[PDB]
């Protein structure tokens, strides 16, 4: 795998970009209009910049590694790619649309893959002609700086494939691990429902969101307390989390607490909104 | 607030005692028998000992504090002090007589506390006539390391019982948090789960124990992976407070997993058994 | 004799118990003409209930409910005995003793030898099974549950559980004779909670979620159950007048029962029995009394 | 407060107006055509005709209370009132618009309120810029007599919207109970579940619908037996509640019993319909 | 009850029409295009022509069944029918839709059925005036020779369209069962449950899929596993029936499993597809 | 024992338990060339086994399947005792006895110090841990699950259940010697209901939901359930075969293990149990028996 064509120029897919060519692969990168794509690699620039200024490295790269991005709004760009990667929106009429078209545009040796984390792998893979060459690659945000990436296996793809994208991971620096697809994954499975359980014990005056954290931090050794996290990660993405395990599940096990429900409502999505659990004034 | 007796001399109790005299408590030991008395403060020796062989501690204050520490098997030794802590055994039947005498025997401001994670202390608190004093204080092996305290309130515990307690637990270098009583108070109630939920991801094959542990240590920057954590803990015991989460609650939610059931019935309890999710040599 | 409404071709009845439920359930039958036997196990026990129905009756003469001598022609038609063989030539046995499916059986057991074929054999227990009470006996198909509200002299509904195995000869007698001392039988299917406990604990269940999240107070709980829905009381204070341990007790048998964790109770609820704090009966519940 | 809005002059609509202007209030009565406007105007008329045919109010003091309220289509009559009262269809897209012309037509006092029983006072106070003046107002039928008002605070709902809401509701003769947001509030949370309950034991042969109701009557010393009451209330709405609890709670527990569903699927709503527990020939 | 209108000339439908052709019933068959009323009347051509080729029946009865079938596009030819059946929309407003046409159609005699196994009768019948003639008729595949039919009452279905169906029933040689209108009736309601436990068991690395159908064509005696069950019938449609069972009743225990879901996602729909549980190749 | 198949390694068997399936295992080893100890508490019981056997063979050799001398001879390498020393030498060992925990990880426990090595020790159980049971003995590699079917010397499954620490080898040679006998094994890791009970007994309870909410009565569920499955019994029927108790007994274990209220047994089911109409052999369940 030498070219690599990532999909969405959003948080994450220029996350992802920026990751690949960091490591000299020649990276296309799409969107669907010019200024999405520069909001993109303008997004990259940003980055590198403190990275030189915190002179983690040198101006002379940052050039360097922008030159091997190549923004577009061609979809065909693609057709060349060894590994094509969507993080565009997370609505599954779209990715499969998507999905069938590069299944089309590229030539048959690509991977396609998807940085979904909460659609089913195999469900896009069913909207191509080559399911045995689809899967996941879920990333972590921030995707240049954070070592692991779940890589979802759908039930159709092959050895060869999840083989070959575990490889890759591995050049990019990044350290892979092996998820047949399920709810949640691994992480957000076990991560989310511990948020959702600190807002159930706060919802019934059992202690308060800073001894929650506190607890947390202090007896499980924790860098982040779980209110904070939620927060942290935002509680909308909090809460869309739970109602996927629970809508796929089917099992109250995985019902979100009533109070996440409300704190959303309000618009306190914690953090990049000024309040959630806790206050940022 | 300056006598504390300790009841039980295990691992728990032990480790409680040695954290109060090492701030300068005077402290009483009760168990049943020498052996156990003994065998504790032995414990407590080599602790103390295992600390003056680094710059730790100063050899003054290893023999100093053994001083403060003195060991009997007479109930009646408590009858002087400001606070009393139980860390006997987790029979229900058994605290209360325990809880009750010791109502008989000591002085009306003398507070009473357990350390149980899975006893009701309300129910507790009812075998004596001072259920306003009656409260939980929740340590964390290793007792005289670990920083935190859950505080108990029993649902008649006094606001000034738990002033108390709370100004003590920082007395002795401690930074409490105030419970109010549930199953699994703060801790328990959120981190057995989440083991319990890995187990559940081994169980359906969706990853290894290996990858499970890795994806939650880079993916949520743990310190251990939670199946490796269930072994440090002891399955048994996570299966034990999962047991008592169900029960209590009644909520299939807090269902231990069907696994983890037969990991425990083999035996192979984690660490302190050779085997567990992992094997150990 | 002539003295019990003809609707009841029963006319000779034992009570089993005399506690609260068991007095006042001999009280009832007494009242609307019937020969009663008493029976407890201590004669100290079986003079409590006596003196219990004495204290009910000398209320109402002295309300102008009913003259004094009627009193004491209704304490008349009441023997006590400690004797259980005293039970055998009765028509029904109301069993009102305690909740424990093995002594409940032998009493069954044992009145289904003591007893003629013909009489019929009921309890008045709220959470037990009356068919694997009545598979104790030789006469599962006269074996029923004859559930009464509390005070029993007064309160005219009861609950008649009929059993898998009960039969329709059965379950007639025992309405004709609940209607003839001026009761209102209904015809229940023996499952958990029958009717009334099953619908009703639930609702204080319920609202002891509501106060436990702090959405309402337990003053506004109750204030909005009594005007909202026009209750009599509040789902708090009538758990605190039932008794909260009761209410448990019975939370703990739907669960049990169903399996189903619908009626699981409240973590809350467990919290403020374990205390002791059980209602009007030990001082305090939600309210403080 | 003196001016008030209420928006809808259906049965509950017109209620509310009535119960204003009883009491001193000036009342604007919204809709969105004359013949609805004139509808609930009718609807008013009568209900005070029969107060006076009852010798319970004199002609005259039912021209005063007619005389203080005003009927339109017009929103912008909202511009100037103390209080607006929503109760409109339960709509959610609907209730939102409506709310957010509100904020922009009225006075930066004006407090804003709906009369909804199961949609999000939250939700709907996040589509305006004055939640903290968002508030529920939830009134029992028939409004003119019925005591009791819920007075539903929204998350972020101020202390002093609430108690302005909270004076004017005594001031009107109700009974307000203060609820934090959560589904049901209080009585429909209680009182729905033990009507499903009952056609529950319904279902399973348990006792016969005349038997249950008596029972229930007799047993807990109520007004109506929960069957013919669920009939009272209209089975469809009986519906409607318990498949809120279970959407928003996510919990089982409130799973609307299948044959409810089979009732309401026949059009057999109960008292409105000639049909439903019971016959109404 | 003699004349006999079909809707829908799918293998359902017209397998539906033989039946009835076969004992002596005239019958209309309906579909809404020549295309399609002529590829049933093709299905049953063949059906029949397999049954002279196996000298079961006589090509002269043949010819005699076929006469007894007329084809065509109009609704309106239900018009004197003394029965329809509806064979084919699984959507529930296309069904109201044709019930309400059938019921201004048909002579006020007629009784109208759904073969439908997962929308509601009563549901049906309500877009009708005359809810007391309309009525579930299930029938088995292939519907010539499977003897079965549930016949489903709803609510509001009389005795005597009951027994109207159920003698008619058994003049086509048929047995009818007598089902209240519920969810999966009788036979789906045991049976889909059973193979979404197979698979449950799967899941779980518990025994392989030979040996879960071995296990249960040995042990419980029946003709075939319940995964290779699932894969004949179609898994597409066994996760539709529980979807609806969990829908419809709101309880988890009828949750379908996440694994079943991955397979039809992926397209592995059992014989249909070539490839299920097992591999058609 | 020449007369053993060749295929199976193990050639002496001990079966503990003398109730109607031990004595089926017995038998079943029996008629295929296996040498059986069968070993109860009291002669009592192992001649009620015994004869039980004789009884089961007599029909055979009255329908013609087998010859009388067939019967005396397989008789012949039955030999009854109480001694469970016996089972010292054994090969395999067999527990079929009652369904209690406690009795169970003695058994085995002596079993444990009694038999050599090599032997393997299997229970019949069809409701309690095999691994909880393994963890009573220094042998737990050894300790596995042979789950049978009433009747056992005619049913062909058995339903083979490792123990978490069961060993390959064990594994391997359980196989070996069903299909030995006749048998068709299946590998079943533990779990509560192994394969069969787990899909079969909660057909039956969501049958008795059915019937219980009036949906249709009990013939026609069960008729329902064989015209349209092409089972060969219906569910209560099934039910009423098996025994109620029997069938509340495994829901009950479903809800225990799992905790999840999917396997509720209905309320109706604990009816029947209760009232004593347990199906077939007390003359009345579901049908009426008579």
């Amino acid at each position: 795998m030498k070219k690599v064509c990532v999909i969405g120029a959003g948080t994450m897919g220029s996350g992802i970009a920026q990751a690949f060519a960091a490591k000299g692969f020649e990276v296309v990168l799409r969107d669907i209009k010019d200024e999405f794509v520069d909001r993109g690699l303008d997004f990259i620039n940003k980055n590198l910049s403190k990275l030189v200024k915190k002179g983690k490295i040198e101006e002379a790269t940052k050039v360097e590694i922008l030159t091997r991005i190549s923004g577009t709004v061609d979809l065909n760009m693609a057709a060349d790619c060894d590994l094509v990667i969507e993080a565009a929106v997370e609505r599954m009429d779209i990715k499969k649309q998507i999905f069938a078209d590069l299944d089309n545009i590229c030539k048959p040796e690509t991977i396609l893959a998807s940085n979904t984390s909460s659609l089913s792998i195999t469900e896009v893979a069913s909207a191509t002609k080559r399911p045995d060459k689809v899967i996941g690659m879920h990333f972590f945000n921030p995707a240049p700086v954070m070592k692991l990436v779940e890589v979802i296996r759908g039930i159709a793809t092959s050895q060869e494939t999840f083989d070959a994208v575990k490889e890759t991971s591995i050049a990019i620096g990044k350290d892979p691990v092996e998820v047949a697809e399920a709810p949640g994954f691994v992480v957000n499975r076990i991560l989310i429902p511990m948020i959702n359980e600190a807002v159930g014990i706060l919802a019934e005056g059992i202690a308060s969101v800073e001894d929650i954290d506190k607890a947390m931090k202090l007896g499980a050794n924790h860098p982040m307390g779980p209110l904070e996290l939620g927060d942290f990660i935002g509680l909308d993405i909090c809460l869309a989390i739970m109602d996927v395990l629970y809508s796929e599940t089917g099992d109250s096990k995985y019902r979100p607490h009533t109070l996440l429900k409300k704190y959303v409502r309000a618009g306190w999505l914690g953090r990049k909104s000024g309040k959630g659990f806790y206050d940022y004034s």
